[PDB]
DNA sequence: CACAAATCCATTGACAAAAGAAGGCTAAAAGGGCATATCCTCGGCCTTTG
């Protein structure tokens, strides 16, 4: 929901794409950073988790 | 009980090192942007089909 608020703040309909097609990016990024930041007890940085 | 050598005491100079104290440099950690739209089961639910 936080990520979706962020995407809603950035949506421009001048292009004509669906809102889903844009906001899905910010939503999935928000959720992924959330899991990578606050899911392990010992916090691994995000790039190391990608590795 | 009187005079000179022997030896604990304290500074000087020079200085090697230990301790920081910064400045610089990476790599590491954080942050940001992204523009087609949208699996399997089960079961209701309704179209079509007879």
């Amino acid at each position: 929901n936080i990520g979706l608020m962020k995407a809603v703040d950035k949506f421009e309909y001048r292009r004509g794409y669906k809102f889903s097609t844009y906001a899905t990016w910010w939503i999935r990024q928000a959720i992924t950073r959330s899991i990578a930041d606050q899911a392990r007890t010992i916090r691994i940085p995000v790039h190391m988790i990608e590795t």
